[PDB]
């Protein structure tokens, strides 16, 4: 069968790649965790297609999900906020099909790629996407204009005592730092500390930004400092921008020179 | 006036935005370098517009011609291949725009905005793009799976014992790298002085790549190793892949751990 990783960039239908488009035009079956398959539905993208999103609330599930029935024969769209690679089902599909022994029966090299085993036989495909990070610097001015780095802050299957070394190389080698799924439940205070952590590097004045729903309804744009974070809120949409020490604000934009 | 700064992706028709193909067709005036504004040509998207590409080598004379011609009241479109942030035009606009005194007149944060000067006044607008680290990464696997560094090996602008600092940093906090820029004339070195560094934390094993041209003509995909880095030859248009620790190669793809 077919299974293409679908990135869907920021989240409204100008947003997407033809070629995203067009992979979801030729799928039969588009699974996706319910906010994202829904934003599709309502683009109407979704009719004459079997819609999976009950039960895909785990990233495992979905990946499980649309594994095994592209392995039956269907032809799959998995569908991912952004890009498909970048915290999202890149990694778990690929993992999942080496766990159930997938062996590449095309001798290609990267992907797309076909493969096969005991359970059958599947056509995989990244299909990229804009990531989180670009969307919100096109709305922010040119924030990444120079070396960037990106870090997670989601705690889950990752040690905070690791994210804190990757804060720490990050401030020391003065990259400009994205941080992607910014604030949780169970650890209210990660914003808080990745911010004090960046602030031994660089100066309490070093433009910011939490930058929400980007693209999407209610979409928000806030300017602060590198100080300002330690006291700022983060939602689930949220992606915050940290300058490096040469980044400045400029009637309003977040430039980071090219320079 | 208007100016777009439009992100092409990497560089098919496929790989563009709808809001990429939107901005463009209600452009007047289409400004870029040589080679990306040809591939726009071809894709038969610049037919009845003014197209500006002599005299375009320079990433500064680019941003001049775009940014006077929008003064003037044109509706320009000033195209970069992937995204007008990542080592783009976004950065050298605002920086013009900073340098000849426009102010923002319309009271909003980030961009889209709109700013005027002696010399007239411009709606500033970026519309992202798959970047290159996302766009190989698709023809990959999952490279870019967990945290990750971007880094210019273009000592243009930016000298090499930072460059170094920016490597070491990426290193020693177990990053995964995407270089752009990888190989020049002047430092046919660069490349291997590069691995080497990353070299002293991970080993030589770790997994490597060496994306040329990705969704383009003669694209080629090449999978190595660190230690191969050492004595790889790299194009203009080749992005490198190095995995962290953690990355490992599956059955023809790159694959970095999501945990
Ligand atoms: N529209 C949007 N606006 C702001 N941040 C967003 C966003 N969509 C995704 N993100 C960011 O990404 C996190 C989910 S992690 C999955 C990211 C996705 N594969 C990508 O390429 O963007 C969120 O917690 C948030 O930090
Ligand atoms: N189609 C492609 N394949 C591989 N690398 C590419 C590429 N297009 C751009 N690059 C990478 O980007 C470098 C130019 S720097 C400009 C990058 C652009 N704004 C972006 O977002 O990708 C090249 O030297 C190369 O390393």
């Amino acid at each position: 069968g077919e299974l293409f990783l679908v990135g869907m960039g920021p989240g409204d239908l100008p947003g997407l790649t033809q070629r995203a488009r067009e992979a979801l035009e030729g799928a039969e079956v588009v699974i996706g965790y319910s906010t994202y398959v829904k934003l599709l539905e309502e683009m109407g993208l979704l009719a004459g297609k079997e819609v999976v999103r009950k039960g895909m609330t785990e990233e495992l599930d979905r990946a499980e999900e649309a594994l095994e029935r592209a392995l039956s024969g269907q032809r799959v769209a998995l569908v991912s906020g952004g890009d498909p690679g970048i915290y999202g089902m890149a990694a778990p599909v690929l993992e999942l099909m080496e766990e159930r022994g997938l062996k590449r029966v095309d001798g290609g090299v990267g992907l797309p790629g076909r493969f096969a085993g005991e359970e059958g036989e599947v056509f995989l495909a990244v299909i990229p996407g804009v990531t989180a990070a670009n969307a919100v610097a096109s709305l922010l001015g040119s924030p990444l204009a120079h070396d960037t780095c990106l870090i997670s802050l989601s705690d889950l299957l990752t040690p905070w005592p690791l994210i804190e070394r990757r804060l720490h190389a990050a401030g020391q080698g003065d990259f400009v730092v994205v941080l992607y799924n910014p604030q949780s439940k169970r650890r209210d205070w990660q914003l808080r500390k990745s911010a004090e952590i960046l602030l031994e590097y660089r100066p309490k004045e070093t433009p910011a930004a939490l930058v929400k729903s980007a693209y999407r309804k209610r979409q928000e744009v806030a300017l602060t400092t590198l100080e300002g974070l330690r006291e700022a809120e983060a939602g689930m949409l949220t992606t915050v921008v940290i300058g490096n020490r040469q980044s400045r604000f400029y009637e309003g934009t977040f430039l980071t020179p090219r320079g």
